[PDB]
């Protein structure tokens, strides 16, 4: 059972507290897309663990090349290279759009968001950072202070220099002209504001792609254009946070190739370790040389390090050959579809949004005034687990809470559907 | 050979550049206490990887557990508990010092210093920290803003409420006393223009037991039981960073327990993941409620994942049953008479210190007027390579570079004396 | 003449420069709305000195009491009262609204602000500070940082927490609902995202009746009241600075007496010492209590000086017994028709605005596109010089210059008239 | 009588506290050296007011000038020069050491120090700000952030970048170099540690020449040189506060003068305004320049204002012409004296010390502990009322309490004798 009260005992003993609710139960094993408790009960994993798992638990592959370095390179000093460093960092250059020439290979997304705020901080001489409001970036320093959707209170002043604008929200938009959501001019609007409160210290934007802990919020058409014309009209630089939306999440290598539109600085970090933490940044090679002659720093024990290199590599591999971005947009149409079938059948259901395996369904009490379903959202929730599918639900203010759905790209057709009714009928018993 | 154009070009195209030099050569491997080139030559690993790796390279141990959990629980949704996790959290209860109770598992020292920094704020209501001048605690954001050894210009204002007192430095005592290195009154003198800058709000003092990258800095006798009286005092935490120090190292399971105090929260990194991205804090039950009662969040995509909690357990282990900790006091002190004996054949080395398996020597011009030692500190540097030895040394303002010996736990006699060897040909060689 | 070239040598040679360029002439004195170069000429002052002026240059009467407490009580320790002293701060708590009840005597509008967010700050536990984006509060650390209308660039991080939102700007509105101006869902709007980016550390919004230097921004019917629920609502004080809209200027003793809103401080300078260095801050006496409890600190050399207290008392007086607040009106109506006048007769004139003897005239290329006009506002203002008649133009972006037209509350009739003329004139001539 | 009811009942009522004790008496006058109660007690006034009244109180000079330009030339718009305004700015580059050129012609201190350090920051491109612990430089921003003698906590944080050092103490020293208090290493021991905490963004150092409200601290032989030097090194500007040492005060007309060091911006207010609101800074021609390239702003409402001006030249010439810096001396040393003389009658003068008009006197409990008589001091202050001379202490951490004795510097022999033997009473009632 689930009940081992030594567990529990110790659990309790133990464990530090770092947000949420611990889930009552104790994950024995892991495959493909599920998990599984210490009765054995196959829970359905539509978040990827913690949104990383692309491959899934315990993909054979990383298997394979994990304990094939653990055992050959694992660890080394960091002024010390390696092929599976070189082959990623290279990889990636590759991969990415062009003007993405040089990375760097680090463990863990806020850690990567930190290593290019210093690195555009770095290099235009400025520390003010701009992010969106309802912004997730980590729970360090610059990530955290440049994190809006959460974690601001309580902890102290944040860094210096740090600002916010209103993201493009089609589903609660706020801004008219003309009797229409000009989230275009929302965005000339909210930057003379800011305009008007810099030190003349612009630095950087930084911003999801699609914000996912913010509610699964896609920038519009033309947006992230419009943004980036911003930054580089003020001498800034746009870091483009993928975590989530990096590595065929969306339905593309990277989100940003979608708008067509290429950051300064793209950071990568969930998806690229596929559960495994491996982190990392990407910038143009003028940028580099800059930071370089600059004395750019950002030196870690584990930066460079071989075995995790060594897992990307992997995953990147195994994504491409098994045309895995394209999976996601089959599969990813396949969930959608069912999304709004329930969505047919199911008024709660205010709104089906998101792109490629990375979707998210907003709760609401009534579509006409998309007043956000209190309760409603965890009882779904709580009953999705009952029927043995693992979800999550985001509540930020002014909006119905939001699933955020977001199965491996190795999912199965057959997964999906399953997923799909788990919750069709946890809707039925949650209403 | 290591000439594989090809990779050097990659490496020169796409390779962030974050600090120091590349070592020109390509290792293709490592184990136990050596890595190998592209050539076969083995390098003695006198630095333990990154300072890290504490069972050596590839320790067969941690290559089963790793496997093991790779392809049974690998990664998992932040708030589900498993047994790796309650097990690693519990051990490290365990053979922590009294008042140690609950433990967050996370990644990075640098994270592991951020997640205990936003605790004490949270829980003092307050924002100021406080470090050595010559402290290192990381890339990011809180813990660079703490950093002192290095890193702290052109990239914006630190975190607000950032000071640091000199380090309590035997070797080149800067605090005179009735004609003594009073490192008390200096401490007490420090505070007290601390007290003076405070807007009153000191939440914690952070600090290495023994300053590695700041030049091997061991808190002299009765230094810490001061300092924390200090914190004590004026409602502070005292937060010890224990990444390099902790874990066995110098000679016990944790520094903090030489000095038999014990502060609010201890860090835990480099050591504990033994060259794998780990990490963790650890505070007393009461901290902990506090901060949970008032909110504490630490969230991240790693936070409490099976197979790294998996890895740090079978270090810990590993660790206690073949009684390295001990072994590392051994031939900590077997290579300290090495070094003390070159110390004899020469003049330019001005100090042998340190702890356990952590030592330092300081590079002098002469032994009666300190003055560093210029190029010759690298010449050495240069040379051991050359002689296939790998090593470290640090230069700060003020001080002869400091060589900074950490071989494995796991390091064998001959081992050492074989670096011992290197060094003294090196040293030979380099003048 | 105004020629001495020794004068202009030595201006050259010993003074700062601080904004702006020096008026080519050499002022010899100044009595009632006049001024009077080193030729003799007079020159109509519309902007009543530095808009401080209330009673014009050098009324009998403030003459009087000045010359009397010169020779009497002049200066004293900060910590000795009198009665000038307590005479003023009674009246003050006098003529203010209700729920003014204690007042402080200081020398400066920059000075008050400073005085007045400590006091917020120091009572709310707070440090964060809101004001508009077209903002002027002083030259000073917390007044400078909440100034937006101009001066942020170039000097530094600016204190920390601090933000703006737009002013509700009714000629040039940029926030729309249902196809009109919300500006007070714009209120709502900006708030939510300040909301948003606080470190829940709100102590103050700050604000302006009617923004001077911002371009005579009169805020709309309501504002000031859903501001204040606003403040209210998140514990926040709202801090009004009446330094020109104070005393009589728009036609009330106190601008927000015109709203029937009376904000948790008040500030006044310029208006109150009438062309001297006075001012002052005034508070509920709960405020004032719990300030008090906490230690509250505003001691300055010439806090509570007998000999300015004098004098603000008198200025006070005088405008009472002179019903100047009325007079105010009557010639501020005046002034306004003659303002239309002009606006009938010239294009470039694209906006009437502001209160009493407080009110500006707007420059546009033209009405339909309301296109700031570019060099003619200050072909206007250079000809109106040559005309004799002092005025004040103002260029913020996104908007035509305004004059800022002040003229004493002593104004007379035809001095209004003549004011007029000389416009138009100098419009006809500047076109 | 000074018992008034309804006085006391509306101070009670309508006065905003701002620190310390109100006195209970009421001042209805004040000539020369003296102020009187609301019984006709003439109190002798040690303190010159709050520190300010160089000629004391209503010096016919003054009462003739301040007449004239009131009723001649009272207020202007800032941009409008006039006669004083330039007599004052060129009497002013003319007295002052070689090197200051340009001034400033302001209202207060706090107003003054501002205006310097936006200056320096403008200048150098930086933000960080340095001081002394004991410093005192204004309520105000950044003339707070600099200030740490007192007032730093319950407000907020700082202005970012706000370091302090220790002063050079040789009372109460405790820097030891081979048994004596090298106060020239506490210098660089300080500077080192700072430059261990900057962001590598030194932009100046302020200073007191002797810190007053810090408890009357003299910079030590040669201090003042060697600061200016660490300051030119790190190329930060050096700005003296002579707020109540300029002018004379000190024997004189510039302290600075007496170290024969020329600081790069130089300030003004108490002493110079002799009890009116007047302030100024004084800099450098280049200086001036490139803040002028730069776009340097000041821009108030005083700014530049005759009346103002008009008094300080009458000030400055008056002293001049009375030979009082000369007159300080003199008297100062009788003062002294007479100091030492109760320091022989008396042991808990633990100290006497100071420069000109500007001494002070440390209360101890035993020489040999130099434990800080606490009670004592005030008793004594407390006496010295009764027997009618007005007196200042100062309590600050780690000191005996500092009466604070600065008489104007037309005070009289018998004055001086006078406030003296009421001393020795006020000591021998006190024990
Ligand atoms: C006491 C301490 N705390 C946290 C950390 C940071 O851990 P992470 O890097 O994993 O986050 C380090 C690591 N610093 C290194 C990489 C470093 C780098 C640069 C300067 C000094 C030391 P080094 O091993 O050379 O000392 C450390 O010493
Ligand atoms: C865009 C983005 N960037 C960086 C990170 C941080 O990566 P690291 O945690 O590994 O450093 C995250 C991760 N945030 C989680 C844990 C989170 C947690 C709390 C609030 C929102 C989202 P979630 O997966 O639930 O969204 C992220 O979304
Ligand atoms: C070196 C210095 N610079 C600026 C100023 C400020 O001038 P303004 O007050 O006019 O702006 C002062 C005045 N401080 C007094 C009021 C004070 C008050 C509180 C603590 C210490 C000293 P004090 O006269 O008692 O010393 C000062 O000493
Ligand atoms: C609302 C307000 N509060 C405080 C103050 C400052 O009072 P002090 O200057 O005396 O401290 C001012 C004065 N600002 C002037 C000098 C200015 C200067 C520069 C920009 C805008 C306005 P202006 O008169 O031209 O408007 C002010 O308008
Ligand atoms: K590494
Ligand atoms: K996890
Ligand atoms: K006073
Ligand atoms: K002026
Ligand atoms: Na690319
Ligand atoms: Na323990
Ligand atoms: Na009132
Ligand atoms: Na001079």
């Amino acid at each position: 059972l689930n009940d081992d009260a030594t567990f529990w005992r110790n659990a309790r003993h133990h464990l530090v507290r770092y947000g949420g609710t611990f889930e009552p139960m104790i994950i024995e094993r892991a495959k493909g897309s599920f998990v599984y408790d210490a009765d054995g009960r196959a829970i359905l994993d539509f978040t990827s663990g913690q949104m990383s798992a692309v491959l899934g638990h315990c993909h054979p592959e990383i298997v394979s090349v994990i304990g094939e370095y653990a055992g050959k390179l694992d660890h080394l000093f960091s002024e010390m290279l390696s092929r599976p460093v070189v082959d990623l960092a290279t990889r990636l250059a590759n991969i990415t759009p062009p003007g993405l020439d040089r990375a760097l290979l680090l463990s863990t997304g806020a850690e990567s968001n930190e290593a290019a705020i210093r690195m555009a901080k770095l290099v235009t001489g400025k520390y003010e950072i701009v992010g969106f409001a309802q912004s997730w970036h980590g729970m360090t320093g610059a990530a955290a202070s440049a994190t809006y959707s959460a974690g601001r209170k309580g902890v102290g002043p944040a860094a210096v220099g740090s600002f916010a604008i209103p993201a493009p929200f089609t589903y609660r938009p706020r801004f008219e002209r003309n009797g229409a959501y000009d989230y275009l001019a929302e965005l000339d609007y909210a930057f003379d504001l800011i305009d008007r409160q810099s030190s003349g210290n612009l630095a950087a934007f930084i911003a999801e792609p699609i914000l996912s802990s913010g509610g699964i919020i896609e920038l519009p058409d033309g947006y992230m254009a419009a943004l980036k014309r911003k930054c580089e009209a003020r001498g800034m630089l746009l870091i483009l946070d993928e975590a989530q939306t990096g590595v065929g999440r969306t339905g593309t290598m990277f989100a940003c190739q979608r708008d067509g539109v290429t950051p300064d600085i793209l950071t990568l970090s969930k998806t690229l370790g596929a559960g495994l933490p491996l982190a990392a940044i990407v910038t143009s090679a003028a940028i580099e040389e800059r930071a370089h002659e600059l004395g750019y720093l950002f030196y870690t024990t584990h930066v460079s390090d071989p075995l995790p290199a060594a897992v990307g590599l992997r995953v990147l591999d195994v994504v491409q050959r098994d045309g895995l971005v394209a999976r996601a947009n089959v599969m990813g149409d396949r969930l959608r579809r069912g999304l709004l079938d329930l969505m047919e059948r199911f008024d709660c259901i205010g709104d089906v949004r998101g792109r490629g395996l990375l979707l998210g369904v907003e709760i609401v009490k009534d579509r006409r005034t998309k007043e956000p379903a209190d309760g409603l959202g965890a009882k779904i929730t709580r009953e999705c687990m009952n029927l043995g599918l693992s979800m999550n639900i985001v509540q930020l203010p002014g909006m119905g809470g939001v699933f955020r759905i977001a199965p491996p790209l190795t999912v199965s057709e057959d997964e999906i559907d399953l997923g799909l009714s788990l919750l069709g009928q946890a809707i039925e018993r949650a209403l």
